[PDB]
């Protein structure tokens, strides 16, 4: 072990999940609110907040790939094909809306929103008459499309583009009845942690209807944003530096995932794939996960992302603040230690 890190077991298809996990535990803001949670009644095999407390604790403490096994039981997902037929979206929201959930009433109550919140107003704009309707629209990640964008400037532009209300497609404006209008959607705040969805599995119908696109995409290892919001702040430009690249080998069907990580946010990234963790290149972890061509058509080569996580800039310091064995509580420590010493009668 020359980066300090431990991986994660391979323990069936659990696809996305492993590279999700690696990339929480090294939010280590929240990585601390976990460890807050108050856990010490909780019923050992259905609870997914101290099923996510024992694999970070185990991530952050052992020297073996840390298994996951208590995690799957405790959100129910247990079949062969269970995370395949999710995303890693849905674990995501699932994961972490549990860990709110159980944060409520204690000091770290907000945690969630505090990290992953940001703000966007949703408008409605009539041509022919004068009705605007302007509302404000929560979000905690974005989901970019990619078939056709070649850069992440391209899908925010896309992202922000005004939609036509029209014809078959016609804006209920109430009083003026149906009214011809523009849709769109502009950026209020963007949040600390920055979770991208890039559509790369597109729900082609009808009705096959699975594929992947492998186009490539560019990225980039510092995303300006500020021309993406309404109102920019002088002392706080949205600057964004790249965190997390969530990898994946294939196309439909069946494919091998793994999580690209600079922990620290200095640019000396890591490969985490399953139980093996090694250093890379910042070439392998950005600019190798554009996905490109090959032969004719499709080949594909076919390593590409499909999330990526962004830290803003200014708050990279607090995101990535050091987590120490004294910010995890004694109550939760001696449970984990009595559990290994229960697991080691056998
Ligand atoms: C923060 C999780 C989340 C929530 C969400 C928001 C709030 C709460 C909450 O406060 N629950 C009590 N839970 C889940 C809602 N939609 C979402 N797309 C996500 C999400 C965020 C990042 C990802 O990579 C994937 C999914």
């Amino acid at each position: 072990k020359h980066t300090g890190y431990v991986g994660l077991k391979n323990q069936g298809a659990t696809c996305y999940m492993n590279s999700l996990l690696q990339t929480l535990f090294f939010t280590n803001q929240l990585r601390k609110a976990v460890y807050m949670m108050p856990t010490e009644g909780d019923d050992s095999s259905k609870s997914v907040p101290l099923a996510l407390q024992r694999v970070f604790y185990e991530l952050q403490h052992s020297d073996k790939p840390v298994g996951t096994k208590k995690l799957t039981k405790s959100f129910g997902w247990e079949t062969l094909d269970s995370f395949m037929q999710h995303d890693v979206q849905e674990l995501c929201r699932v994961l972490l809306d549990n860990v709110e959930n159980k944060m409520k009433g204690t000091c770290v109550e907000g945690t969630i929103p505090k990290l992953f919140r940001g703000k966007m107003v949703s408008y409605i704009q009539c041509k022919e008459v004068d009705y605007r309707s302007d509302r404000r629209e929560d979000y905690y990640d974005i989901q970019l499309s990619i078939k056709g964008k070649k850069n992440i400037f391209e899908s925010f532009v896309d992202y922000v583009a005004v939609e036509q209300l029209d014809g078959d497609n016609k804006y209920d404006a109430g009083e003026h009845g149906l009214q011809e209008a523009e849709k769109g959607v502009k950026f209020l705040t963007l949040p600390p942690v920055l979770h991208l969805q890039l559509m790369r599995f597109m729900y082609d119908p009808q009705t096959d209807q699975n594929i992947k696109i492998n186009d490539r995409f560019e990225f980039p290892e510092q995303l300006p944003l500020d021309e993406f919001l309404q109102k920019t702040d002088p002392k706080d430009p949205a600057n964004y530096i790249l965190h997390a690249v969530l990898v994946h080998s294939g196309d439909n069907h069946g494919g091998h995932y793994v999580v690209y990580l600079n922990p620290k946010g200095d640019g000396k990234w890591c490969k985490f794939d399953d139980d093996v963790v090694s250093r890379c290149t910042k070439e392998e972890a950005i600019e190798h996960n554009y996905g490109g061509h090959d032969d004719d058509l499709s080949v594909r080569h076919c390593t590409n992302a499909y999330m990526l996580v962004y830290i803003r800039e200014s708050k990279l310091s607090e995101v990535l603040q050091a987590v120490t064995d004294h910010d995890i509580p004694q109550q939760l420590v001696e449970r984990l230690q009595e559990e290994k010493r229960i697991e080691a009668q056998k």
